[PDB]
RNA sequence: AGCUUUGCGCAGUGGCAGUAUCGUAGCCAAUGAGGUUUAUCCGAGGCGCGAUUUGCUAAUUGAAAACUUCCCAAUAGCCGUGACGACUAGUCGGCAUUGGCAAUUUUUGACAGUCUCGAGACUGG
């Protein structure tokens, strides 16, 4: 259901967005480009 | 082969964001939520409770705003004077420091403005 795909999608995204952060927190590469 | 539809995912431009976006593990819900319009019609979530990550930078207070200071002593132009020295009371060279260096020949400013085709003129009432 379409419910389910926004909480899919959005749980898919905060876990690319915690781990975009975690490679950051590693120190890897200076985070991507703010604007 | 190209066009194209629908759903989903990714990224990007822009817009919106507390009558917005969600969670719900509690209950109810297409075996029908919720309906004053059109009701022998419409058809999706509803009621409550509960929310509103991360990095960077600025500014403020504060003694201190969190990534491995202050203080004393000494060293880093010339005219005179004192010695030392050199050359004939005088002259010269270097050194030293116990006064001075804005009144025509110099270092405390006759300079500043104006106009004309490298060169001159005007004014400072």
């Amino acid at each position: 259901t379409k419910k389910e795909q926004k909480k899919l999608r959005r749980q898919t995204r905060r876990e690319a967005q915690k781990e975009l952060q975690e490679k950051v927190r590693l120190g890897l590469m200076p985070p991507p480009e703010p604007k």
